[PDB]
């Protein structure tokens, strides 16, 4: 995805580095 970061039901805080 790397589309939502902070707000994404599976968005995470940590992972957020390979979720942005």
């Amino acid at each position: 995805n790397c589309d939502w970061d902070k707000s994404h039901e599976k968005y995470d805080w940590e992972l957020w580095d390979k979720w942005c």
